[PDB]
């Protein structure tokens, strides 16, 4: 009962091929996770999995038939799966959601796309991603942030996971602190560089330019 | 002539794959758009692309030859890049940034992996994609993201830019709101649904389950 992850979308591809690198190639290579891409078009007549939506919008929305059969394909062949939704301007997960799914062991990220699903689709979400704050054309790129972060977080993958620096010693003239250098008589000073530059990157996410109409208004 | 970004990363394919479908294909198509993959390996000098911290931490950490060489590179043969990196725990970005960054004609964005970057690198980094709440072990999918949500708001990609629901009238039982069926004598009223449900799902973006440990801890 290794995690499955079963991604609905009409581009599967993209899925199978973030699961050949990194993390998520390291989870499947150690049977910690399986990813399967399900292609919408393959439950649909003539690939119209979309379809022009009521009272009048500018677009097209995903029909509730191919997905509701992809559902059914799912349950019937694997488990029933926890459903995750993922809709063209939602992307606002946290470590939270990502540890709560990674104790799940089936999963079924539908990929929102154009003006999102039918509303009737609903009836088998189990959660939504929520609304974040700019726009994508679709819910590939965070069925894959899912994916990864679920991924990682998941034992048997992950070996052993202020500013960080690497061997060149000295590049283009800038050097490396002194301070990581050298370390038994800096044990306590290692970790001052640790602290006394920890905190100012932590207060500091980037500058003053929306800072002052946050911070003003309070 | 076309907005181009430059993509660092040690997983080019990911971002070659990404670009052959959807809106980010489309703006190819159109010339809106270009998408280079810049392979960090075949820009390391003495072939190396990461390698061990110091001040001892736990894994490892991507030099700044490669990076540098590679930004040279793009300097010489395309023009000075505006330079983004998104760092494995780096992702919240806004509406905001997306327009501001479709206005520019070269961007450059390293895509983080491991324990970091060098910070020596962040000398040549215009801006940095903040911290946003969860972990991903590489800035590929926060590279994507970008690119996605910029490609859709250049002039020229998308053809002129509550519950929504499309033509199955009626599907295992489930209707569509007759009332967002008919209306000219619905003109006002199909934007009552509008309306009378397009604010519970606004104040409603989950359920219970975070609202009581956090919506009390201020």
């Amino acid at each position: 009962n290794p995690l499955r992850f079963f991604v609905l979308t009409i581009f599967p591809h993209i899925i199978s091929c973030y699961s050949e690198y990194g993390i998520v190639k390291q989870a499947i290579k150690k049977g910690k996770v399986e990813v399967y891409p399900i292609d919408l078009r393959e439950f649909a007549p003539k690939g119209q999995v979309d379809d022009v939506p009521y009272g009048g919008l500018p677009g097209m929305v995903l029909k509730p038939e191919p997905i509701y059969e992809a559902y059914d394909y799912v349950v019937e062949n694997y488990g029933k799966p926890f459903v995750l939704i993922t809709e063209p301007w939602g992307e606002k997960l946290n470590q939270k959601l990502v540890n709560e799914l990674s104790k799940k062991e089936r999963i079924m990220i539908i990929c929102g796309r154009y003006e999102g699903v039918d509303e009737r689709v609903k009836k088998i979400v189990d959660m939504e991603i929520s609304l974040g704050d700019f726009i994508l054309s679709g819910g590939e790129i965070v069925a894959l942030a899912v994916i990864d972060a679920v991924s990682r977080v998941l034992p048997g993958v992950l070996s052993e996971p202020y500013p960080v620096y690497t061997r060149p010693r000295e590049y283009r003239g800038m050097k490396v602190p002194e301070e990581l250098l050298s370390g038994h008589h800096k044990l306590i000073e290692l970790w001052k560089l640790w602290h006394r530059i920890e905190n100012t990157v932590k207060k500091r996410p980037d500058l003053i330019p929306k800072d002052l109409t946050e911070l003003e208004k309070d």
